C-alpha cells in the first residue's frame, strides 16, 4: 500500500532550519526520487548565504524511503510502508572530539511530493574544529546503515559511524544514533535485522552563484538470506 506511491520518480522537496553554535542557516533543495532504483537526486541551496559548516557534515540530515528493497526483501521497508502520512526521524549526531548536531524530521507526502522537513541544532562545536572550520574535503564514502525493528515505540532504530575525510588527511568521524517513527495510526512494516548500502556523490553546478551541493545517492537494501 504505501509502497505504491513509489513505483514511479517522486518529487522531493528538502527543506532545513539549523542553528549550529548560534549561527543559524538554512537550505532548501529539490529534486527526485526513484525507489525502484535505489537513486535519487538533490540540489540543496543555503539560502542565507555561505554556511557555517561543510556540506558533507549535512549530508547525512538532509530519505530512506528511496532505498531499493529486493523482491525477497519486501516485507522489510518500514520506510515506505510508514508512507503517505509518514515517519518522524530524529538523530543526535556526534563528533569525535568535537560537538554535536541533533535534528528532527518530518519525511511525508505533501500531495504529489515528498518533503523532508527538518530542524537541526548543533552544540559545542570548536571553533578551531574540523566543523567550524571548514577542514572537511568535499565528498562522502560509502556506509553500510544497520536497520533494527523498535516494537515497542511501532519503529526502527539504527546506529552507525560515518567517517568524514580531513583536508590534510585523516578522518573525523561523527556517531549517528537515529530512531524514525510513524506519523500516522496504521499498521507499519517491523523488519527483521538488515542494512541499507549507501554510496554518495557530492558535485557542484557550475552555473550556480549560492552556496550549494548537488547530492546523488545509491541506496540498497541488504543482508536477509534468499
Amino acid at each position: 500500500k504505501g509502497e505504491e506511491l513509489f513505483t514511479g520518480v517522486v518529487p522531493i522537496l528538502v527543506e532545513l532550519d539549523g542553528d549550529v553554535n548560534g549561527h543559524k542557516f538554512s537550505v532548501r533543495g529539490e529534486g527526485e526520487g526513484d525507489a525502484t532504483n535505489g537513486k535519487l537526486t538533490l540540489k540543496l541551496i543555503s539560502t542565507t548565504g555561505k554556511l557555517p559548516v561543510p556540506w558533507p557534515t549535512l549530508v547525512t540530515t538532509l530519505l530512506m524511503v528511496f532505498a531499493r528493497y529486493p523482491d525477497h526483501m519486501k516485507q522489510h521497508d518500514f520506510f515506505k510502508s510508514a508512507m503517505p502520512e509518514g515517519y518522524v526521524q530524529e538523530r543526535t549526531i556526534s563528533f569525535e572530539d568535537d560537538g554535536y548536531y541533533k535534528t528532527r524530521a518530518e519525511v511525508k507526502f505533501e500531495g504529489d511530493t515528498l518533503v523532508n522537513r527538518i530542524v537541526l541544532k548543533g552544540i559545542d562545536f570548536k571553533e578551531d574544529g574540523n566543523i567550524l572550520g571548514h577542514k572537511l574535503e568535499y565528498n562522502f564514502n560509502p556506509h553500510n546503515v544497520y536497520i533494527t525493528a523498535d516494537k515497542q515505540k511501532n519503529g526502527i532504530k539504527a546506529n552507525f559511524k560515518i567517517r568524514h575525510n580531513v583536508e590534510d588527511g585523516g578522518v573525523q568521524l561523527a556517531d549517528h544514533y537515529q530512531q524514525n517513527t510513524p506519523i500516522g495510526d496504521g499498521p507499519v512494516l517491523m523488519p527483521d535485522n538488515h542494512y541499507l548500502s549507501y554510496q554518495s556523490v557530492l558535485s557542484k553546478d557550475p552555473n550556480e552563484k549560492r552556496d550549494h551541493m548537488v547530492l546523488k545517492e545509491r541506496v540498497t537494501a541488504a543482508g536477509i538470506t534468499h
